[PDB]
C-alpha cells in the first residue's frame, strides 16, 4: 500500500477517516466526528493518509502552532487491525519530510496515559519529575516507546492532566541538521 | 479596579482587549486580532479582566484542553504602567479559584522564550535537558519567574519551537488539594 498526502477533496475517503477515528476514539469522536474530520483538513495543517488499494488504513497530521517552526503530531490512527506493520512509522517519517518542506524545525505531541501503561502514571509527577521522566518503563505497550523508536524524546509531563495520576506526556523531535 | 467576569458582550471592552494583545505580542496578534478576541469568549472558557472606572487594565483566560480536569491559562496580560502592582497575582487567583469550581485539577501553560530571557535559550536544549532546565536562571526578568513564584513548576521544555534555540517552557500547578 502507499503512503501519500491525503485528497482532502475526496468524500469517500473522508468518510473512512470518520469511522477509523470513531472506532478508535468513541469516546472523543462521537458527535462532531465529520466536523473534526473537516478541522484536520485545513490548509495550514498537513494531512497524511496510508491507503491500500482504496481503503483508509491509517492518517496522520499535524498542526502549526508556532509560526512555522513548531509543530504539532495531531492525529495519529492506523486500524487496530493493520498495526504492527510499520504502517505508523511510514506515516510519521513522511509527516516528516512535509513538515521540513515548509520550514518546520520540530514536531512535538503529548501522549496520554490513562490506565497505567507507564510508570509516570499512579505516582505524584511533581516529586522527582524529571528523574521519572528519565526513568520511564513502558509497563502495557503503550505508545510512548513507539515514538522514542521514531526519535522522539519525552521533554515534559503534564501532572494530573486527565485526572489525578493519569498524567499527559509531552514527546519532541526536531527534524532536520542543526546550524553548525 | 474591580477583577471580575469579563463582559462578553461588551464591544468596546473587547476592542480595548484586542488594542492590549496587539501592543503586548504584535506578532502574535495582528488583523485577525478581533477573530482572536472572540475565541477568547468561547462559551466553555473562563474570561476574567481587571477594570478600572472603564479602562481594561489585565486579562486573564483558560481553556479546557483535557475534559474539565486540565486547563490551559491563555492569555495573562496586564498594561504596562500597572504592572508590578499586584494585579496579575489577583488575576491568577481569581482565575484559579473558578477553575476549580469548573473541576478543574491543573492549570499549566506555555511561556515562550524569544530573547535569550533566560538560560534556556541560545543553547542546544537537546544537550542535557533537564540538567539546564534544573538550573535554569532569569536573565531579563523572564515572566516564568513570576508563575514559579505562584507555585507553578516547569514541568517541560519544547526546544526550538520558536526557531532554533527559543524554546517554549511548559509549567502547571495542581489548584486542589490531593485527595
Ligand atoms: C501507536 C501506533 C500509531 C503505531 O503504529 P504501528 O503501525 O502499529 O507501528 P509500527 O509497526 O510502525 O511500529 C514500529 C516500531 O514501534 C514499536 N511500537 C509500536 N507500537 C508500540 C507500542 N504501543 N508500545 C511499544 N512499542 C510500540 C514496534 O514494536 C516497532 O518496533 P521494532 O521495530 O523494534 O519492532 C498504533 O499502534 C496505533 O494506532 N495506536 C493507537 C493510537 C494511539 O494511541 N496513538 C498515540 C498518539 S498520542
Ligand atoms: C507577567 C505579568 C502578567 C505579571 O503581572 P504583574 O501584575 O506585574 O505581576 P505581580 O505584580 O502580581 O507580581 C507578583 C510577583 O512576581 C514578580 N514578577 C512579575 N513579573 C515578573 C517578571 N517578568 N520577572 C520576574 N518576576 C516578575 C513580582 O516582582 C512580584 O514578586 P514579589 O512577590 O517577590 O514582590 C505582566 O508583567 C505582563 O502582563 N507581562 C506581559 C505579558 C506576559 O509576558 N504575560 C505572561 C504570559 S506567558
Amino acid at each position: 500500500m502507499i503512503i501519500s498526502e491525503f485528497d482532502r477533496n475526496n468524500p469517500v475517503l473522508k468518510d473512512q477517516l470518520s469511522d477509523l477515528l470513531r472506532l478508535t476514539w468513541p469516546e472523543e469522536y462521537g458527535d462532531s466526528s465529520a466536523e473534526e474530520v473537516e478541522e484536520m483538513m485545513n490548509p495550514e495543517r498537513i494531512a497524511v493518509a496510508a491507503v491500500d488499494q482504496d481503503e483508509l488504513v491509517g492518517f496522520i497530521g499535524a498542526i502549526p502552532q508556532y509560526g512555522i517552526t513548531g509543530w504539532e503530531l495531531h492525529p495519529l490512527v492506523v486500524e487496530s487491525s493493520r498495526r504492527k506493520n510499520q504502517i505508523g512509522t511510514r506515516l510519521v517519517n513522511y509527516l516528516e519530510k512535509e513538515v521540513a518542506s515548509r520550514g518546520g524545525i520540530t514536531i512535538y505531541l503529548g501522549t496520554d496515559d490513562l490506565d497505567h501503561g507507564t510508570t509516570l502514571s499512579q505516582t505524584d509527577l511533581y516529586e522527582h519529575t524529571f528523574d521519572k521522566v528519565a526513568s520511564i518503563q513502558n509497563l502495557r505497550e503503550h505508545p510512548y516507546e513507539f515514538y522514542e523508536k521514531l526519535g522522539y524524546k519525552i521533554v515534559g509531563v503534564l501532572p494530573n492532566a486527565n485526572g489525578w495520576d493519569k498524567p499527559d506526556i509531552w514527546m519532541a523531535k526536531t527534524i532536520i541538521p542543526r546550524p553548525d
